[PDB]
């Protein structure tokens, strides 16, 4: 008896949270967050957690309710967090949607047998995987940053920060947890030298470092978060290697259209039409056979 599973794939930023509240409006469901640095609670800006308000009243799992403290939640951990989660879903006659990007959370909970130290599936899977040029995607990822400084993630990463920390000097790549979250690694290296709180007060030609010091955090958030978008695609890219029939939507003019600070009206008639209506279709089909 193999269970049905929805599977919202994509790199970050295409709309994937979204276009799950929207699924809920037409279909009963519950979502199953995929991404490895949402399932810790803390730092839902930097994170980009969708917001409550948004998630519409559906039900979310594994998301912000890890403790960063206990260290990381290894892919070992949430596929049996998560298969759980599946399980109780479909329980309660709601279809699961995993949505998220992280591909190695993704891969650990659908196969069948997880090779625990590796460095078919476990469901009968539905797979969307929004997809977005990645000049849209890329423009569209900078200036979501700008988002979240506008939101206050300064404030946020400055309150996160503690000199008690021992990775101020590292990157994401080997950090561990949440403190991997891009945005965190390239605010400690201006906290360095900016603490937290610490003004200049004066006379010091010390204001042409920090306005750079600042400015160059920034774009090596964008930066990472581009490079990162990047490495996630080609990943994708891969599993429609192993086979994996994913069923492609173009969210690419709904991004385009959402870049003007008139990101409503039309930016939600495209994505419906070219996001949306086809991905009910898709669903739809998927839930009777
Ligand atoms: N919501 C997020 N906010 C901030 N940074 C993120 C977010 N999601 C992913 N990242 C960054 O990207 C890295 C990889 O996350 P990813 O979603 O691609 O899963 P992954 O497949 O396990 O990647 P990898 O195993 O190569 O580290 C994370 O370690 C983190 O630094």
């Amino acid at each position: 008896r193999k269970e049905k599973l929805l599977v919202l794939m994509g790199a970050t930023g295409t709309g994937k949270s979204r276009l799950s509240i929207d699924l809920a409006a037409h279909f009963p469901l519950e979502v199953i967050n995929s991404d490895k640095m949402q399932v810790y609670k803390g730092l839902d800006i930097t994170t980009n957690k969708i917001s409550v308000p948004d998630r519409g009243g559906v039900p979310h799992h594994l998301l912000g309710e890890v403790d960063p403290a206990r260290g990381e939640l290894t892919p070992a951990d949430f596929r049996s967090l998560a298969g759980k989660a599946v399980s109780e879903i479909t329980g309660r006659r709601k279809l699961p949607v995993l949505v998220g990007g992280s591909n190695s959370f993704i891969h650990a909970l659908l196969v069948d047998r997880f090779d625990s130290s590796g460095p078919e599936l476990r469901y009968d899977c539905c797979f969307l995987w929004v997809d977005v040029s990645v000049k849209v995607l890329t423009d569209y990822l900078a200036k979501r940053v700008d988002d979240m400084l506008e939101l206050g993630m300064f404030d946020e990463l400055a309150e996160f920060y503690s000199p008690e920390d021992e990775d101020h000097d590292e990157d994401s790549a080997t950090r561990t947890g949440l403190r991997k979250a891009i945005g965190v690694p390239e605010f400690d290296r201006y906290f360095e030298k900016f603490r937290p709180g610490d003004v200049e007060g004066e006379d010091p030609g010390r204001d042409r470092v920090r306005r750079g010091a600042f400015e160059e955090a920034v774009r090596a958030i964008k930066e990472n978060t581009c490079h990162l978008a990047k490495r996630q695609i080609g990943k994708i890219l891969r599993l429609k290697g192993a086979g994996w029939d994913l069923r492609r939507l173009d969210a690419t003019e709904s991004f385009r259209a959402a870049m003007t600070s008139d990101s409503g009206e039309k930016c939600t008639e495209i994505w419906e039409k070219q996001v949306l209506e086809p991905s009910v279709k898709i669903v739809s089909r998927f839930l009777d056979e």
